[PDB]
């Protein structure tokens, strides 16, 4: 197979970075390295921040916050509007960096950048809303209201698999809420973050906004830990497959938004439109090479249609074009690294050991074409029961197929796992669709009808329940997590209730 | 005179039996009920074990499986019936509040009335619990956000509001489809037994499931088992919990105390301010989370404000909380008195001047009880003792000149519950409430740090814990959000223009 | 047998005195109370003049000046007390509803319970009535939106819901700081007198102002003076008003009737559909604004659906509404019967087939009363008589093949209150509720055209009038919005970068 | 004085129109005429629509609506975003047309165009919101929700004095709500409307949106009446100083948004910052030559400071630079036409007849410099009582000064007039500011503290009470007036309540 060479990838990365305003000589170094899953090779070395630099960055962000929090929110929205314009102008440059570092095909990388633009649009509108309330008070000659105020520095921890959209959800909303941002991107995807920050620094300069509104800290795990532990960071937002962030921030009386992984199922009922269901399940299971927190990993199929659903999924998986994510023909690019491939192969072998049958895929493709990179065909595994390996999230394209008879059994099977991010049901039956969404239905934070588990849009709150961590980001009123509520009682009567009737004047 | 222990004991037993408590089933020898009025033990109680906690959680979870599909308006009908029974027994319950918490009759009655008011509010919520419907970018699709019952709610309350805090949590949680396991303060079990018996009668009257609410009486080990239960998705603690519950991916509502200040500007109405400050600092013997502990006074009026406050503190009527003439009842126990004396001793060692109060009153009248005059201490700066709250009536007076420095002094402490500003100046009032003003969860103008009501969200920031209870949309913490997209178009349309065709 | 007029009269007088009405003060010779059960007059009543209306408005406006500064939670306390008195007298009031409106006991009881439920909902609203706070583009400024009491509310109700419609309006209006002048149907004055006497007792118990609510009994000239008053900023009319009130810059809430349809798809559960359709078409003798009048059935099941409906209509129990076996009580008067017969005669002249019903029942048993079997008419198209509602139990059956044409048939009429679809198909259900589906204010799935409840906004589109009552945020129509910007910066800053310096 | 010549104005107008994409040969004609208050002269003739053309336009807008209402709202928002970009690009061209037709100074014309851009920003955010509700139902195995649906064709009637912003408030919101628009602009300001429509038609072409989303009908009163009476127009929005629109639309069971004029007051208390109060009152009274519905026309001053407030306002009015609104030095341009000047002079003469004293202004400036145009100095009139002429709105810069003693008297004086649009209070006293805003305070739809009566921002709902007409447009949830509410009960239980327990199956 034809896979881009590491040198050609490095040239495309340097072009994209320079077009987005990154000063290559300023960010290059020998402390860390940028890399690409397309070949598995290092691209070039980078400077690093120390933990001491993290503290300096947090304090500079707090200084900016002291000015930004009294900057009128519609003015803060005008900065985010300028940034959305730069993102639109550089959409393909940023998408190229997403493909290079996350291994996403062109269409998915462009779609991820489009999420950034969409949430910028949403946040500009929010900058004239951020609604609190006015309400009656029981006290004569008083007034009562609830207001929302900027919180402080927001620490953003993102993962390799959505290296730009997750930060954009957090930064666009946080900035219009009067917060500032310190971003710790994945050690696997620093270049996407450098390009994003450079475009925002240009927006900031054009707007005359404070220079410290957003900063990227490049480093390994000690860098992230220092961010998480800062007493100057009242909110930490951590997305990706992290589990220690919650307790450690709680211990210093901080706030967290946590979205920590998913093990997402779809139910296929006897009345399901099978052409629709197969197409939707293929994208949900195989998109991003199965490396979304929202990836479809469990398919719960009614026994009357199980055999035909497996036959059609087997053929679909066998026809998936795997290859270089820069080629328009490709639908499946590589896994992120060798450790991900190892975990996938161990899960598939555990599954057959636990009684399962591998129906399609699972094999490494053209290993000699790019020996450092791991391209795999998505695996389809039929399972007699929801055993230990099925209940574990493996960050790889593995779709386990379980059968059911009663709808309540399908719901129990969906709910049995420790995670709780997203769920779907495919059905033409009005009653089954409502029962799946009812309070005793699927227990996840996202629950869909005739749609798979992935590909949310910006207008809804995004996040999940149980061990997914409970946070919400992006749409609806998820913005409230980035501000503090105040309840204000205002007395204009000139008097106060006298305790026991006694006047001490 | 001070009420006798024998008379207090008989009133407590009468209140309990009238509220439906079976004294034979609850009496024992593992724990004792007590009263701050004399310091004496009332009688012994049965206690629960950690294994009893696990059994109570399983019964609450079984009831939750039925309650969560009971229509919310039907769940509200139960809470309306509970409010009626509370109204019926308002005086009986208030007597137990005075007996166990030591608060004066009028405040005990007000606390029971808070329970009734939150029942009425929750009945209205039972037809709302609003989510949203909104557009989607995909043709032939629909998008909405729905709210669902969460599960078993663990409630941990303190001695100082022994019935209203649980009522905030239980009324809202029950209409939200949740069930409740309640661990009251070991200092105030009798109030909780009475509350639970009245709710159990309402449950019987409604045909509702028996496990909707349960009280577990016990020591620290009982509370820890509740906090650690994997079947308790929400823990509400008022008065270690935070990271423990976060470690098992649970949710918390935390309101952990306050160190509340009011700013007095040069244009303040001094009669209003003095009355407001006395009642917020001395009320409940300084044992409210919202108690006024810091007064930040402009230097040009500081001397006259301290003289007026000194005169008022010297006149405060201290005595038996069953006497209507009493304004200040006793502190809860000897440790509370000891911590108060230690704070005042530290304050004077840190440069402060004791202007009034601090002395113990009529100790021979009840040697086991601690009636103390609230203390007023003028301080040269916001020193260590000022920044850390003592749960006692001590009012520290600090001075300022520029309003931004008064705001900084308000915000400098680790707590963040409530704040107030006394001023006739329109701009000063607004600056105090502005994003760069007071940083607390509650910030008021010309009313004190206890100015709050059922319809407002109640809670604070920083080390107060971040939770919100009672009013506005605090109910959302008792439910789980779901984002639902529905495709009725018969085709796969992917968001953001993604294309997965070959 | 049918209840005797003498027994009905005595029950009415007993109900009225028990609800606090002074029979001596209200009896007269200008108007008469009546009963559809026998058609007979009960006794004579005093009537008000247009000058009495003007005096009632001035008294309501004087009370409004006090009520609008009474804190909303205190206003809610009055409505809670009213709900308690309604609960106390539920059976007495329900008896008057059956006597005057002719509706069966169970429905009369349900209507009084609606009043109690909206009282409970309004008590919750009294702590909400939410406006907004939001950012402003100007530094050192604050922006909010507040809601204020409007003034005197005129309420015009119909015979068919003689107590619940006024309760929707009065409970919400009172907690919103408004006062009420009520003009009930000339056919049902006794229910209104009872309601007002119970509310006046609650007003006395609360120490509230006496003019918060008043009833004016009279003919058309009394209603017109209310509609035309320049001191009545809101007129709510259920069952000329619109442009008249608009001409004096007043506000209206209009719910003027319905011509409601349900669509029956090939996958409909036929037992569910038949039960749902019978109760929505025949209930209240077809005299609900939400009554089912049009059934749009897929051609492949149309024959079997008409046979099942024919069998059910022939079995409907018609009789005295005080007998629990009765499902269909009498029509309100002779004119209602005449209009029904004329519609059925027109339908058959326009090509339709009378499948069942339409005949008058036991006329000799009560020659002044009109008990009729609901009529079922199969129609070849949606002709003139189908498009204009007759306030009578007539169910027209139309057929379709494509769902978009069933939707067009639903939407084609001038009315727009409610609609329903019976289907097992997920996509058909969603299409019916979609922006290009049914155009009505209420659109339901697998429940009939009367499917509504307190927590939902109630009302319709097109010639139904556009108003909304009861639930969600319908309360906003009873208040006035204010947008408030507050400058605390000490400088003039103009929006949009305007510069007026020289 | 130096006033631009009619020929120079015509050249600037033709340049602005052509830059905004208007085809001059297509819109010119001999039925009506464009004009300018700067000289009072006609500029050039225009084609007209007939009433029959109005009906054709309404039906074409309804056809577009049938497609637009199922176009996803975020897609509808993308059109409004493109239109906001064209408005930003042509801001000064449009501002020139606003100056030419309404007579506004450069700063106010640019600010009016900026309102259009701001509401486009707001509406793009709204396109992912348009929030209804989900809520509990009392019925087991049912679900309940409230949804919002597009309404239909919206008829927009605007006035001369805000010839672009009012339509923008209505069109940006209506379009994202899935409605379509037929716009009838003032007969005095057709060119601004032609330019706005041409820019939006370009946005529509770029987006591939339906061609009939917005149309301008140019004509006299018979054209507007036909729009108002159309049974295909479920909402009519009429802004400007109209009073017959309400009843006529009500008679055909349509909906209206009405904002029909104002007679707006500000209260000046003894503690008022007088430098602030005078500066604010001068802009509120004199801006737009007193031709806003929000113009300050009544000043209610405490008797202890009345004399000094009048002295300072007298000097400020005497120093106002009146002249050509294209010159940067000008703060006051001309009144719209001779009829407006006549009404102003008649009001001032009535006022002195009713006991008042003319303290400053009121005289026509340099009549021979532009004999067809009416430039006047704003008039300041001290009045012994709130007499008939004070309670009447005269659409001219006349500021009546009334004195008071008790704050409740000032509030009664504010509330005594038939209008109810906006009110302000200038005070340093916390109690007086709250009392003015309380339920027994000012009765207007807008009530401000230390701000005048004009110059609202886009984020608030705009409109008034009493004879102002009750409508709200622009911000908050004013968008709900452009959609229809539906209450949906969904039964998934398979059963229904059986009446009297009887099962007919
Ligand atoms: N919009 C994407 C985001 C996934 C986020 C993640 O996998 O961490 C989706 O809903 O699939
Ligand atoms: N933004 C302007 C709009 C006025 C509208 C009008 O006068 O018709 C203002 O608030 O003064």
């Amino acid at each position: 197979a034809a896979i881009s060479g590491t040198d050609e990838i490095r040239a495309r990365a340097e072009q994209a970075l320079t077009r987005c305003g990154v000063d290559l000589t300023a960010v290059k170094g020998d402390a860390l390295t940028a890399r690409t899953p397309l070949t598995g090779a290092d691209l070039f070395g980078l400077r690093a921040q120390t933990p001491e630099d993290v503290d300096r960055a947090v304090e500079a962000a707090h200084t900016a916050f002291l000015t930004w929090r009294t900057t009128p929110a519609p003015v803060r929205g005008a900065l985010v509007k300028r940034f959305g314009e730069l993102l639109t102008e550089h959409k393909q440059d940023l998408a190229d960096l997403v493909t290079i570092e996350a291994g996403k095909i062109r269409s998915e990388a462009l779609g991820e950048v489009q999420e950034m633009i969409d949430i910028c649009d949403f946040a500009v509108g929010l900058s004239r809303q951020l609604y609190g309330r006015t309400m009656p008070t029981e006290r004569p000659g008083h007034r009562l209201m609830e207001t929302w105020h900027p919180l402080g520095v927001v620490g953003v921890i993102s993962a390799f698999n959505f290296p730009v959209a997750v930060w954009a959800w957090n930064a666009a909303v946080a900035l219009v809420c009067g917060d500032t941002v310190v971003w710790k991107p994945s050690e696997l995807t620093p270049l996407t973050a450098l390009a994003c920050a450079a475009l925002l620094d240009l927006a900031i300069a054009d707007a005359g906004a404070p220079k410290g509104l957003n900063q990227v800290v490049v480093g390994a795990a000690d860098v992230g830990e220092r961010l998480v532990d800062s007493p100057r960071v009242p909110l930490v937002s951590a997305t990706g497959s992290g589990r220690a962030v919650g307790p450690r921030v709680a211990a210093r009386f901080g706030r967290t938004i946590l979205e920590l992984g998913g093990n997402n199922a779809a139910v296929v009922t006897p009345s399901a439109d099978l052409d629709l269901t197969v197409n939707a399940a293929v994208f949900a299971a195989a998109g991003t090479a199965g490396q979304r927190c929202t990836t479809l990993r469990r398919l719960i199929v009614h026994e009357d249609i199980a055999d035909t659903v497996v036959e059609r999924l087997t053929a679909a998986f066998e026809r998936l074009p795997i290859g270089d994510p820069f080629q328009d023909t490709t639908l499946v690019g590589p896994l992120v690294n060798e450790a991900a491939f190892g975990r996938m192969r161990e899960a598939v072998e555990r599954a057959t050991a636990e009684g399962g049958t591998l129906c399609a895929g699972g094999e490494r493709q053209f290993p000699d074409a790019a020996p450092g990179a791991y391209y795999v065909r998505p695996a389809l595994v039929r399972m007699p029961a929801q055993t230990a390996v099925v209940r574990e999230e493996t960050f790889a394209p593995i779709l386990y197929v379980l059968t059911y008879r009663d709808l309540d059994e399908a719901i129990r099977l969906n709910n049995e796992v420790p995670q709780g991010l997203s769920a779907g049901i495919f059905t033409a039956d009005q009653s089954e669709a409502e029962r799946f969404l009812a309070p005793d239905g699927a227990d996840c934070g996202i629950a869909n009808v005739n749609i798979g588990t992935s590909g949310a849009e910006i207008g809804g709150a995004f996040g999940g329940e149980k061990e997914t961590g409970g946070g919400r980001e992006s749409g609806s009123d998820a913005w409230r997590a980035y501000m503090r509520r105040a309840t204000n009682t205002v007395n204009y009567s000139g008097r106060v209730t006298l305790a026991q009737g006694v006047d001490f004047s």
